């Protein structure tokens, strides 16, 4: 057989089960000679597969355009990215824009961080450039292409917040509101992310960054609350034996990572701003509500690792001014 089958590997909610669901991915293929991708790849195009839309349809990964398996002993190298762009020149679907149909060597996405419908929108953005999908013939891997898709972002999986002590029976915290302090020029807002190395770099020629407080307050897995008089909008973060989540379940927010896989060169590059309630019963219908609004807590030095999924326990100190931080890190996988 000569045409060119297509997999996406699954790991042990799936990466292949999104994609599956929504837009697919999009395929750049390389064809040199049998001297190969790296003696080549720098006077070669995506000569064979431009941003190639491929699909799942029920039982398969399919693309229109057909293609096959050179006869003679030419290699194919592939590379893939999702969610799949349809508009690659201007980044319509899915804020991507794709390096040209004639630029040469590995390609580039410039990526921009959506920040629309209260963070709900962000785009997971994943990516596959490892070796074992170069120098491709029909006889690599029985005529197929296996796509293994990383990571390429940082996530905040979570923020959970505990008193340091209990609260007895009288006592409880609400947190109402939520705010990431990404400084001046330390968080990209858009980037470029390079095929050839798997690293991210700042827009030419002047760099793109995140330079006011962004408001996480709506993206707050946020519920109603009738606590002796207390009504706001809020999440009880009462429990001092379990820190309770401001996430929902489902919810997490994907950025540009700082530093690539480093993260933050300080401890503070990174801050959050915090608005919370502490709430005494004075009878079942009155209280006496303690306010603290845009209270700074710094986050720790190497944090926004590409490829981590970081989860922040912050612990209120009662006895003090204080908001200790731990970041909880995760490969994510
Ligand atoms: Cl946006
Ligand atoms: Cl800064
Ligand atoms: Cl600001
Ligand atoms: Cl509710
Ligand atoms: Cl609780
Ligand atoms: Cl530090």
């Amino acid at each position: 057989n000569r045409t060119i089958g297509l997999d996406v590997y699954t790991e042990v909610e799936t990466t292949t089960s999104t994609l599956k669901a929504n837009a697919g991915f999009g395929i750049f293929a390389y064809q040199t000679s049998s001297a190969g991708w790296n003696s080549e790849k720098g006077n070669t195009t995506p000569n064979f597969m431009y941003n190639e839309h491929a699909t799942w349809t029920s039982d398969s990964w399919g693309y229109t355009n057909l293609r096959f398996w050179p006869i003679d002993d030419k290699k194919i190298t592939f590379f893939a990215y999702a969610p799949y762009e349809s508009k690659p020149e201007v980044g319509t679907d899915q804020k991507i824009t794709l390096s040209g149909q004639n630029a040469k060597g590995a390609p580039t996405i410039t990526f921009e961080v959506k920040t629309s419908n209260n963070w709900k929108d962000m785009i997971d953005l994943v990516t596959d450039c490892h070796t074992a999908i170069q120098d491709q013939t029909n006889e690599s891997n029985k005529g197929t292409v296996q796509f293994k898709f990383s990571h390429v972002l940082t996530q905040i999986a979570n923020i959970k917040v505990k008193p340091d002590v209990n609260l007895g029976t009288d006592t409880k915290i609400f947190v109402t509101g939520l705010k990431l302090d990404p400084g001046s020029t330390t968080l990209y807002n858009k980037a470029v992310y390079k095929f050839d190395n798997d690293t991210w770099e700042a827009i030419s020629p002047d760099a793109s960054y995140f330079s006011t407080e962004q408001d996480l307050s709506d993206f707050l897995n946020k519920t109603t609350t009738d606590q002796w008089g207390y009504n706001k909008s809020s999440i009880n973060v009462s429990d001092d034996q379990n820190a309770t989540a401001l996430f929902s379940d489902t919810e997490a927010l994907y950025f540009i990572p700082v530093n690539n896989k480093n993260g933050t060169t300080n401890a503070g590059d990174l801050k959050l701003k915090i608005n919370y309630d502490i709430v005494t019963k004075v009878t079942d219908t009155s209280n006496l509500t303690s306010t603290i609004t845009n209270k700074e807590v710094s986050l720790p030095k190497n944090t926004f690792k590409k490829g981590t999924k970081h989860t922040y326990v912050l612990t209120i100190k009662m006895n003090a001014i204080k908001i200790t931080v731990e970041d909880n890190m995760e490969g994510w996988t």
